[PDB]
DNA sequence: AGAAATATTAATTTCTTAATATTATCCTAAGCAAGGTCGTATAATGTGTGCAGTCTGACGCGGCG
């Protein structure tokens, strides 16, 4: 309740279009069919529709899929951007060079 | 059943190259404001420190008879 709150501004489903995110079920709708998304997907993907429209800082991200005490040494972030973007569409996630990543809403 | 060891899918670093697109040097041409020099033909022809308040006592020393 609190996250949601907080960074979804009390809503319970991000509608960014036919990308459709339960935060409080976890649940991810590609249009109307359900996604299998790992965890670390999961947790970028969320991060980047809350922050709807607006471009995510890639410290942010790090910081947001990997817990301080286990910090890999390789590419990793992009990766998993890959992998997200292969699940949903290379449309959707644009590239911003030196300031992370953004979600497209237009 | 409550762990307690095992086989599977499965979520995931790790390189690797290529690649792929962005982005940031670079470099020279050119341009504009700024800084430096010349050129002036009525005639014009010598000076300001514009003073300075005796400090001072030996003392050096150059004279100085």
């Amino acid at each position: 309740a609190l996250l949601r709150r907080h960074n979804n501004q009390g809503d319970n489903e991000i509608s960014v279009g036919n990308l459709r995110l339960n935060v409080t079920r976890r649940l991810v709708w590609l249009g109307e069919t359900a996604l299998d998304l790992t965890p670390k997907e999961y947790a970028l993907l969320s991060r980047l529709m809350m922050k709807a429209g607006s471009p995510v800082h890639r410290e942010i991200l790090y910081n947001d899929i990997y817990s301080g005490d286990n910090e890999p040494a390789t590419n990793t972030l992009e990766v998993h951007i890959h992998n997200l973007r292969e699940k949903i569409g290379k449309s959707r996630i644009r590239t911003v060079r030196g300031f992370g990543y953004m979600l497209a809403n237009n």
